[PDB]
């Protein structure tokens, strides 16, 4: 079965190895389906990023497909490059934009934002997520984990790995898929869902940006699941630090019922993100700047 899809995989892949004009790679971080590596460009001497997954490491291994349907349909200014795929041995290594600012995870851990760095990173979430939307992509894995920044401050959506498309001939999703704290309610309850399930977890990404964590972050995984399912949608741990225009925002996005859940399109024109600043305001929040 592995030999089978090495093969199938090789069909979609560009040809070669890019260990031909990739040097010293060093790993920086590892993700739900394999590492991610930093490399320098021989002829150039620029940085890249490259995704290493195993093919053998995969729970849904047909899902590796997600990244070439990304790379070959769905770019865009608020997601991350990807310039190309290979087969390479038992993995499959994905070259990508080295995005250097780091993920927005090491922020949310490390220092309080204020809400016009908020509203930037929600800015910027969302325009990716309306196009994303409005061809039928959805992302299902929406945290603080999946935002990376450039070095300047620019927000960009990564980690498609577990997306799907929905359409007039499959107008919903069933699949378990995403992690536990961000799932939306409908996906737990497994019913059928679409892409509100996005802005939901983009709610809870808010509420890692005020707090520091999602909530149940301290439950095991499955309690945490099941109190998602069954309670009350999650309170911030002070509501007083937020003013009520973040407030009535975060409200549109964190609603149980997804037909009254707002969509990306309509939360573009919400009065929280007026207060938005340039990629510059965020830059003071990364590691090599605080
Ligand atoms: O920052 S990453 O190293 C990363 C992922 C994908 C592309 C990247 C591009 N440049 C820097 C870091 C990148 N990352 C590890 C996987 C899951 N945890 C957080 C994301």
């Amino acid at each position: 079965s592995h030999e089978q899809f090495r093969a199938a995989l090789q069909l979609v892949v560009d040809p070669g190895d890019p260990r031909s004009y990739l040097d010293n790679f060093i790993k920086i971080g590892e993700g739900s389906t394999g590492i991610v590596c930093i490399a320098t460009v021989r002829s150039s001497g620029k940085l890249v990023a490259v995704k290493k997954m195993d093919l053998r490491k995969q729970q849904r291994r047909e899902l590796l497909f997600n990244e070439v349907v990304i790379m070959r349909d769905y770019q865009h200014e608020n997601v991350v490059e990807m310039y190309n795929s290979y087969l390479v041995g038992d993995e499959l290594w994905v070259v990508m934009e080295f995005l250097e600012g780091g993920a927005l995870t090491d922020i949310v851990t490390h220092t309080r934002m204020n809400e016009e760095q908020i509203a930037a990173v929600c800015l910027a979430v969302l325009q990716a997520l309306s196009v994303l939307h409005a061809q039928g992509v959805i992302h299902r894995d929406i945290k603080s984990d999946s935002i990376l920044l450039t070095h300047d401050g620019r927000v960009k959506l990564s980690d498609f790995g577990f997306c799907a498309q929905v359409s007039k001939e499959v107008p919903r999703r069933k699949s378990l898929v995403g992690t536990p704290y961000w799932m939306a309610p409908e996906l737990i309850s497994r019913l059928p869902y679409g892409p509100e399930v996005d802005i939901w977890s983009l709610g809870i990404m808010v509420i890692e940006m005020v707090d520091g964590e999602p909530p149940y972050f301290n439950e095991p995984p499955l309690k945490a699941m099941k109190m998602i399912r069954d309670n009350l949608p999650p309170r911030l741990k002070n509501l007083h630090k937020v003013s009520p225009s973040l407030k009535g925002f975060l409200d549109r996005l964190l609603v149980r019922d997804p037909a009254q859940r707002a969509t990306a399109a309509e939360l573009l024109k919400h009065p929280f993100l007026a207060k938005a600043g340039p990629p510059a305001s965020i830059v003071p929040l990364m590691r090599q700047n605080r």
